[PDB]
């Protein structure tokens, strides 16, 4: 009885130039007691195609995991995606994706890095970088927060640069630490992008070598430059005017420093969003929009100069939406090598981040687009432990404000030797985002100090709120512990202030329903989604260090099978010549499972799309759920043996009808039978979907 399974298949490098050889790598588990000895089969296949093979016997210990290697010549043709797939036969089998590229931007698969501690080796930069790249294909990574000032970004003492510096928000930044970080990303043939700001200054920037002339202001009278007030009267950021040749002399030449210094291979160019009613210092009106355009060619003319191979740009159109705030002229004038769009509320629906996408696309020439869109935003959701029903010390129930959750909330809680503790049960190892509801119209910032099965954890501020019944959840800390039993304990000790009322403590969890649904969606449009970053954490909030959510292990590995299904079928998603076809809703029935083909709420949604080579249909079940994409969702209802037509041209020619999904068998290509018929609607391709979960793609 031999038994086991293929833990995890991945490849070493994320991306490969057509040529180079790729190594893919099975972690394969004998769960037997004794030795295994058998044969291990690598299939390759390019779409429908099968293109290689190769075997061997290997034997693996009982109860031992060993990587079981092969090596492959990529072919010589670029702009291609395979699936690998490695069959251990009684020991199980995986997948995962090839990418071959000679240029990132066409398949951009972002992810980010915000944590540059001096504790963080380089062992652990390279684990980190290593995990994203081998698990979800990760290409590309945004550098987010690296930088000493917006304006200065590398801390120097006259030519010395300094071991470490201290941000905006007092985090200790080590220079080692980017730069290992930095060598990973390039260990994965990964490109490495700088944040940066189009337009800011931190206080005091006249010493910094910044004129005050470039800036840009609220009146023609230069009497109130734009600016952000981080709200404790020191620390602010600047504005200036991206269509002066002076500030971008200067902000260029930073960018510069950045990739000569630690060999980032471009810019992440990012913006605030909507200024109306903006003057330059001499009192001048600025249509705002229209400078970013300017700068970022202007940008990019300075890079390539620089270094040709070091030159990437992307610049973050805010607020996305059809017709949005400098979303035509960024799209249409800007030399960015993708593009990319933070999205908020202008395009709430599926459909409408759709049009979005497709009008970035039109505009463009067929750029690739990534979004950043930051699922379940602000829902406190997850496991929820209600305060009034904890271990109380010190502190009691009450009911006499509004807002509160369950019976009540925990008050008294204002003297030393005060606490409550909350008795969790996680179903696993890993992270935990510990988000307590509570309130605080104090006056001002209480303090708590936390403990983790007794032991101290961290002492957690509580901001003021206007008033008693203005509840708020933004207090979180993420922890890292094993399944079963856990205590938590929020603790008024000696040298902590303030009263706080404390509702409760909820276990903050990516919901994976909408974030499959929307991964889908975008991907089945042409668009990827920054989301993924540091170890396997995902972004709750545009400030990118936020962990007020983790994500659970059946998250982590429908987001792998996703990012290989976009990688191994991204020839039929991102490619210039994958178009929508021009026919209606009535090109594709689904026989007593309700669609539509506009993203209609309840519905199967099918989309229609072709290459010069292909004719592809996108299934994506929005059947029990509504057509907003960020908030959470329940479970598809699940369908089962779906009689499907297809509608299709007289002309067209039809070899197989193949079916492939991140929800069912590794991504795996299936060949279904179907046939062929005409009817009163015209001529079509029957066949049957066996089921349909979040997302299911059938080419022909
Ligand atoms: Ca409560
Ligand atoms: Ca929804
Ligand atoms: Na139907």
């Amino acid at each position: 009885m031999a038994s086991g399974d293929v833990e995890r298949v991945y490849t070493d490098k994320s991306r490969y130039d057509p040529g180079d050889p790729v190594t893919i790598t099975a972690q394969v588990r004998n769960t037997d007691s004794i030795a295994w000895t058998g044969t291990v089969q690598l299939r390759i296949a390019h779409l429908e195609d099968q293109v290689h093979t190769a075997s061997q016997t290997v034997t693996i210990g009982g109860g031992q995991t060993e990587d079981v290697q092969f090596t492959w010549t990529s072919p010589a043709t670029d702009f291609k995606g395979y699936l690998a797939d490695i069959d251990a036969g009684a020991l199980g089998s995986g997948t995962t994706a090839i990418d071959v590229s000679s240029d990132f931007a066409r398949y951009p698969r972002y992810g980010y890095v915000s944590e540059f501690h001096p504790d963080e080796t380089a062992a652990e930069s390279a684990a980190k970088i290593d995990e994203l790249a081998q698990d979800y294909k990760i290409n590309a990574w945004q550098f987010y927060d690296w930088m000493w000032r917006h304006e200065t970004m590398i801390k120097r003492t006259g030519s010395a640069i300094d071991s470490t510096w201290i941000d905006l928000f007092n985090r200790e930044i080590s220079w080692q630490t980017i730069q290992n970080q930095i060598d990973a990303v390039h260990d994965q043939n990964g490109a490495a992008m700088a944040y940066a700001m189009i337009y800011a200054a931190r206080e005091d920037y006249e010493s910094y070598g910044v004129d005050s002339e470039w800036g840009i202001y609220q009146d023609p009278n230069h009497l109130q430059q734009l600016d952000v007030d981080f709200g404790n009267n020191s620390t602010y950021m600047y504005l200036f005017n991206p269509a002066n040749t002076d500030w971008q002399s200067f902000i260029h030449a930073q960018y510069l420093d950045a990739i000569n210094t630690a060999g980032f291979d471009g810019i992440h160019v990012d913006q605030m969003g909507q200024r109306n009613n903006v003057y330059d210092y001499w009192g001048n009106p600025l249509n705002f929009p229209a400078t970013f355009t300017p700068f970022i060619n202007e940008a990019k003319s300075t890079l390539t100069a620089n270094n040709s191979d070091k030159d990437r740009i992307t610049y973050n159109i805010v607020d996305g939406t059809v017709d949005g705030w400098a979303a035509n002229e960024v799209s249409g004038g800007a030399d960015v090598d993708f593009l990319y769009s933070e999205i908020w509320h202008l395009s709430d629906s599926y459909i409408q981040l759709k049009d979005y996408i497709d009008s970035l696309k039109a505009n463009s020439g067929n750029k690739a687009v990534v979004l950043a869109a930051y699922m379940n935003y602000r829902e406190n959701i997850g496991d929820r432990y209600e305060a009034e029903s904890a271990a109380l010390t010190n502190t009691a129930t009450n009911n006499n404000h509004s807002g509160y959750t369950g019976s009540g909330f925990v008050d008294q809680f204002a003297d030393p030797g005060d606490a409550v503790t909350f008795s969790i049960t996680v179903p696993e190892e890993g992270y935990y985002s510990l988000v307590f509801r509570f309130a605080n119209n104090s006056g001002f910032t209480a303090t708590r100090n936390l403990y983790v099965d007794s032991a101290f954890e961290i002492e957690l501020p509580f901001q003021n709120q206007p008033s008693w019944s203005a509840w708020s959840h933004e207090t979180w800390h993420q922890v890292y512990l094993t399944p079963g039993t856990h205590t938590i304990k929020l603790a008024y000790d000696a040298g902590n202030v303030g009263a706080i009322n404390l509702d409760s403590l909820t276990l903050g969890t990516f919901d994976p329903h909408s974030i499959r649904l929307a991964n889908a969606m975008m991907a089945a449009s042409g668009a990827t989604h920054i989301e993924l970053g540091e170890d396997s954490q995902m972004l709750a909030h545009e400030y990118y260090p936020n962990r007020s959510k983790s994500m659970r292990s059946e998250l982590k590995e429908a987001l792998k099978q996703h990012y290989n299904f976009i990688t191994a079928y991204e020839n039929l998603l991102f490619d210039p010549d994958v178009v929508d076809n021009d026919s209606g809703s009535q090109f594709v029935n689904l026989d007593m499972v309700s669609a539509s083909g506009d993203a209609s709420p309840n519905t199967v949604w099918h989309q229609v799309k072709r290459t010069p080579e292909y004719n592809i249909v996108h299934f994506i079940n929005l059947a029990n759920n509504d057509n907003q994409w960020r908030n959470s969702a329940n479970p598809p209802t699940l369908h089962t043996n779906i009689a499907t037509k297809v509608y299709v041209s007289p002309d067209e020619t039809i070899s197989g009808v193949y079916l492939a999904s991140p929800d069912h068998d590794d991504n795996r290509t299936q060949s279904l039978a179907y046939t062929t018929g005409t009817d009163i609607h015209g001529d079509y391709v029957a066949f049957t979907l066996p089921s349909l979960e979040y997302w299911s793609m059938v080419y022909m």
